């Protein structure tokens, strides 16, 4: 059908059809008479999977032959989403499979919707790991993703009575055709026990054993025949476990609960023992696997030359003391040599400066669960502080500020300090974020070892986030500049010479209108809700959090509603405001924000006077697959976090690449996006980081804004009086109280400028031609935000390896 | 290689090899360089499985087209063992696969040993269900086996310090290539709740829901292209289950524990709630499946004409009240009509008369877990007793004896009485057993409804128990009379005309010697233990129980040892005594019997004076796969249960079919075996049932035997003094006490005759030629014990269907 989807050759279509029928018969054990849509989906999945195996086997054989330096990306989250379409795109099989299924009398798009999302992540951090794996394979790096195979991923969100309800994400229910169990590589992981100090070295004994069984999933690079591996560990009890008889067998569940479920917290630390076990479980199994592969290449001096370990946040921070344990206790290396190897092998990526998100584990927990690691951490701390004392003699406060051990109510271990001390590189995820790290929270560390600190601005993969979710846009672009940009996004700059091209302007606007019509139809199909496709699609999708300020968006929506009610027969640019995202189960305020959104919609969407001029819809169960649908249909991207709180943001990049203009604060990657496109082509507003600091020094008083802004006062009075909750007048009392007395994120402070800025947005939308020309200027300069650029920087500046765009023989 | 293993055609061997390589590549994702023996086993399993699918799909389509009466065999146990070789045998692919793997440079026998046994059963009862499925498919019946897919089957037995140690049987660890999940047929099962009586009928509400997910396994008939289905249910929690968040997800384990593990009790009732849940779980899911299939053929009058439900023991007895519940509460049929349909649909098989094995569930348990079923059971009881009262006016004691409800400490429901009342046929499993049912335990019921009682003597499948485990014997037999006997075992009688044939006599003896050499080698291979292949292989394998009297065997062994020590230089026929079997985890006496066996071996096997004249070995982890190895190598089969206790026995039939002579009591099927072969060709000894009754009436006093038999007294004194347990002199005090003061099975009473009989056995073994001629007379008359004969009788006399030997187009 479309160019960028590859060729539909005669031979290939014929081959695909016969293999599809073979799998339906032999694999699914069914015939066309009793086969269900799900049966057809699996028949197609197995058919596409077959095309991966050959490349998968030779890629790994290749690495064995060439023995290049290996990159190990450790993360407790991999937000993969669906795999079928992504695999077809990277193998250039989309059109052939589309044709083949068509001839079999089937609609491939219908079958694609049957696949469950692999929701092994919460949001940005988990998605970043997924985009990175794609880019590493596309850049020919010998990379491996290591994580946990959660039985239950992020919960499915249901909205009942306007409230969020959570239900288990049993994604493995019907089976996963993409994974391959490798029980032959099962490894033992130890817990509890005690430390014995013998003649030669310490020994960790009397431990409880839990087995780690790996499951491998293929990660195909973009049309380069490279297929890397994502290995996820599953917990298994040993057969002699607890061995009444029946009860002993049933208690196996205890040990296996380790890989049962993903903790649903986004940017928030919850110090639960089960979480600590998950963190050590992935680290312990992964390192044994790494060392095994290394020995199968005694000379640990060359370990850093053949191995690079990237820690995604502090979640896998235990890799540092665990590597020391193995080298010192098992391999018998002297401490100094072991430490040298560890530091040169490990690199750490920091993701958010919010204090409530930092991992600080109680010493009593580590003491009971990992006694040897606690001892190693104390020793690391002792030697690190000796270095600090020698560099800054007499600076006693610096010593306590930098310690890995925090004193107080309960002693805790600051995992971020542990990661900085044991890594040769520490990076932030956006220029402004990395600068904040050096200027504030890690100032002491930067002064001691300035060379360790770097910046690696985040990115997104243009495969899933353009070609896959927005084929129409990828096509009109390819028509003008070719297909090379798909793996070299910087080439999009060539589109700048088309900003005045009437044909192009018209095509860009047509693609957007088509995406909006498709999404508008989807809303009625699966969610039965009417919306006007001619309105401006104003969307904010991301996890619900106070710092992301979905509340500021709500205030604007209510402002628009009150203005309309005041002057009913006055023209206003029609808008469909869409807000979506999940709230962590125990985050009360976030759950109240969701209720507020649906409550506003209940009032606005049923007011006769408003008509189709304003609609407020809450996008239920926002996840990767839904993002792929709504982002291509958006006109306006809301990135309005308080300056200095959003480390980077990645959703913002997805919107920019798909033809939406951005309204946001100078926070995270927004700053670099505006810099790339030009501030005149971005809708910037609000306080800058410096402004926020000035306000804090002075003392933030929300009352002041309430007293001086009539429109704001009206809104707060409506909320307090029960205007949006008739049967429950004080339902939103907690929200009003927080906004008025303890708003850590200064919602009111940016209210006026935000509303003003939104007016400028509506003004531009009234001029279709100029709105589109600004869109083109955004798409044309979004190249810097490809994760291929990000990974190339990690490879050269941190891992010490060169990326390759060379194809492998298929 | 051998005739009975089919042809190794040029085309087929070529096809098998390419498909084997295809699976190793695409299915296992490996190459010949990294493939392990397990990888090769799976490659072979998937290759053979492919040959099943076509026949499986058309067999089921066939039943849909012809709509024959369906037979549903409900059992909580299906002791299947391995599936690879059995599948090749029934598809006539053994030689082709042997050749194909040979050419690939692989040993098929080595690969077959890699497959895990499907140990979803405890012993005879579970194995009977497995043999039955094979015969039903071979006889072309539209039959379905319904059970539970236990995650953990019967525990693996380890012997440590002479004691039994149990370890979890994680048989699904590496995956099961034979099963096919059918999540599309997932059904809800209800528990707890309460009963609401409305205007029209009662309603079961406020229940907890557990999902039942079916897994289908193919059951191939012998070379007739028929492939039936064994459907096993797995428990799954609903996604809204219990929906802190984390804990709610982790608590899903509670509900899913239902299908977690098989209760390891053999011939013993343990009234645990979890077991009751398993029993209802299988019954509830199965009946919904049956009714669905029935409606997809309103007219429940014809239900009994299209459906037959066979209850294997009382374990699935809840099918009766559950069928009534559905018909009355859901379909709205009047009670009388519903009862008529139920009785005509259900048939019940009784398996043992031991009182401790009878299921008698506490009313308080049924009251809380299945409130509606308890009400239905009371109503059934009320109407049944009204019938009894009318038939035997004034016989008040008969009323209390026949009640389904037992009064006393705690009220209980006698499930056997429930089954008799609600079934149109009740059968015993051996002639003597069925007679005992009518004369004793079910006398009252027989007098009320004599027509209901029948006999169906057990049998074993000649496919697994001859062709598969003893190809050498099947071959020399085929050479003389053809291959027809494999599916018509009665033809073995033709071998009687070869009893004087010198060539045949020599071949029979050669095959046995070969089997013994092979087994003797196996013992050293996997268990490192030396034995003399020239000795008489005396074996007793079956679950450890007091009624089976492994203790009587022990007394004989010790007698032989004491006699040798007394007259060292006197000649005696060499023997290797082998005893094997598992003991239920909580059965103390059985565990003590195992310890006694190993203790005897410790003394006997290391006594210089004995030499290789006597060896005592305990066969560890006795299971189906081990039975297939030891039975073909046996010379003497020990079937020595106290007369009247072994309902039938089936191991006895396996030994008779494989060339071993039998020493046993006139109990269970032993009586019919001796009758078929002729008492002169059997080694019968001990009390008959009538003798046991006389002793009980008089009062059994073990002391008498001890006082009058010097050799017996010596043995008991050795046991008491610590002769077999030096470091622990009183280790066997419990055994001696039981034998002397409360032996329910009269071990001493049969001691003298047993030892005398064993002397006659040794006398015959000294004459190779005559021993073999007697063996031939046994094999020649073992035809009656084929499960094909058993199933043909069930089909004609109970289910109302005609068996067919017609092939289906492949
Ligand atoms: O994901 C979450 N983010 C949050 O900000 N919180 C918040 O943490 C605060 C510090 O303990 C509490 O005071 C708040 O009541 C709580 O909502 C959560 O409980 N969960
Ligand atoms: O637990 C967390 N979850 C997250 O999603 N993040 C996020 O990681 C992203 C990738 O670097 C950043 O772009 C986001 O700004 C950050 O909030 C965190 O920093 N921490
Ligand atoms: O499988 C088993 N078979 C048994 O015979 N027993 C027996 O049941 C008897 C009745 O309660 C007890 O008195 C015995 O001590 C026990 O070993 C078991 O505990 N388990
Ligand atoms: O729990 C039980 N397990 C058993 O193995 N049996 C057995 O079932 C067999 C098949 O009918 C019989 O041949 C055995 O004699 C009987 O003990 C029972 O009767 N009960």
């Amino acid at each position: 059908q479309i160019s960028v989807r590859g060729l539909a050759g005669v031979e290939n279509v014929t081959e695909l059809k016969k293999n599809f029928n073979r799998h339906l018969h032999f694999t699914l054990v069914k015939d066309r008479n009793v086969a269900t849509p799900r049966d057809y989906y699996f028949a197609l999945a197995h058919t596409v999977r077959d095309h991966l195996v050959g490349r998968w086997i030779r890629t790994q054989q290749h690495y064995y032959e060439k023995d290049p330096k290996r990159i190990y990306y450790l993360s407790l989250e991999f937000y993969m989403g669906r795999t079928l379409q992504n695999t077809m795109v990277n193998l250039a099989l989309e059109n052939a499979c589309d044709e083949a299924t068509y001839q079999l009398g089937l609609d491939m798009e219908e079958l694609e919707e049957i696949e469950e999302d692999a929701g092994l992540g919460n949001g940005g951090l988990g998605r970043l790991a997924a985009c990175f794996l794609d880019s590493m394979a596309t850049l020919g790096l010998a990379a491996y993703g290591y994580g946990i195979r959660y039985e239950f991923g992020i919960f499915n969100q249901k909205i009942c009575g306007g409230w969020q309800m959570e239900e288990a994400d049993d994604w493995l229910r019907y089976g996963n055709p993409w994974e391959k169990a490798r029980p032959e590589f099962t490894l033992p992981v130890h817990f509890y026990g005690r430390v014995e100090h013998t003649s030669q070295g310490a020994k960790w004994v009397d431990t409880q054993v839990v087995l780690a069984m790996p499951y491998d999933t293929p990660v195909p690079g973009y049309r380069n025949n490279v297929v890397n591996t994502m290995r996820l560990w599953s917990a298994k009890a040993p057969n002699d476990f607890n061995l009444g008889y029946i009860q002993a067998v049933l208690d196996r569940n205890l040990a296996e609960n380790i890989s049962r479920v993903l903790y649903p917290n986004d940017n928030f630390f919850e110090g639960k023992e089960l979480r600590l076990k998950q963190e050590y479980f992935v680290v312990a199994a992964t390192l044994q696997d790494i060392i095994r592969r290394f020995k199968s290449s005694t000379n640990f001096d060359a370990f850093p030359d053949k191995v690079a370990i990237q820690l995604n946040d502090t979640h896998p921070s235990l890799a540092i003391p665990e590597l020391m344990r193995v080298l010192v206790d098992l391999e018998r290396l002297d401490w100094d040599k072991a430490w040298e190897v560890t530091v040169k092998t490990c690199a750490y990526t920091n993701h958010t400066v919010l204090p409530e998100a930092l991992e600080r584990w109680p010493v009593h927990l580590l003491e009971t669960l990992l006694p040897r690691h606690l001892q190693i951490i104390y020793e690391i701390n002792q030697r690190f502080l000796n270095r600090v004392a020698a560099a800054f003699p007499g600076d006693v406060d610096r010593l306590r500020r930098m310690s890995l051990v925090e004193e107080g109510a309960v002693k805790r271990i600051n995992m971020a300090h542990l990661c900085i001390a044991g890594s040769h590189a520490v990076n932030g995820v956006a220029r402004i974020h990395s600068e904040i790290l050096k200027k504030t929270i890690f100032k002491d560390f930067y002064e001691l070892e300035p060379h360790k600190f770097q910046n690696k601005t985040n990115g997104i993969t243009p495969r899933r986030w353009l070609v896959l979710c927005n084929p129409g846009l990828a096509e009109i672009i390819a028509e003008r500049i070719g297909e090379e940009y798909i793996s070299d996004l910087d080439q999009l700059r060539k589109l700048l010479s088309y900003v005045d091209d009437e044909a192009f302007i018209r095509d860009v606007a047509k693609v957007k209108q088509e995406n909006k019509l498709k999404f508008a139809a989807y809303l009625e199909r699966e969610y039965k809700v009417h919306i006007n496709p001619n309105s401006l699609f104003d969307v904010q999708v991301k996890r619900i959090h106070e710092y992301k300020r979905q509340l500021l968006n709500c205030l604007h929506v209510i402002t628009l509603y009150n203005r309309i009610k005041k002057e009913p027969n006055k023209f206003v640019v029609p808008r469909t405001v869409m807000i979506g995202g999940k709230a962590a189960p125990g985050y009360h305020m976030a759950k109240m924000i969701i209720k507020l959104i649906t409550a506003i919609g209940d009032v606005v969407n049923h007011d006769p006077v408003v008509g189709d001029r304003l609609r407020v819809i809450f996008l239920e169960n926002y996840r990767v697959s839904l993002a792929e649908k709504v982002i291509p249909a958006a006109d306006l991207s809301e990135q309005i976090s308080t300056a200095g709180t959003e480390a980077s943001g990645t959703g913002n990049m997805k919107f920019m690449l798909n033809g939406a203009l951005t309204i946001g604060t100078m926070d995270g990657a927004n700053v670099e996006m505006a810099e790339e496109a030009g501030e005149e082509n971005f809708f910037i507003f609000g306080m800058r980081v410096e402004d926020v600091d000035r306000l804090d020094q002075r003392g933030y008083n929300a009352q002041e804004y309430y007293d001086r802004i009539p429109e704001l006062r009206q809104i707060i009075e409506q909320l307090s009086s029960g205007f949006f909750s008739p049967k429950q007048p004080d339902l939103f009392k907690d929200i009003v109280n927080m906004l008025m007395h303890h708003d850590r994120f200064k919602v009111f402070a940016d209210y006026e400028e935000y509303v003003k800025c939104q007016e400028r947005v509506s003004a531009l939308y009234k001029n279709p031609r100029e709105w589109t020309r600004m869109v083109i200027r955004n798409i044309a300069t979004s190249g810097k935000f490809s994760s291929d650029r990000t990974i190339a920087q990690y490879a050269r500046e941190i891992w010490g390896v060169e990326p390759s765009r060379q194809r492998l023989p298929a």
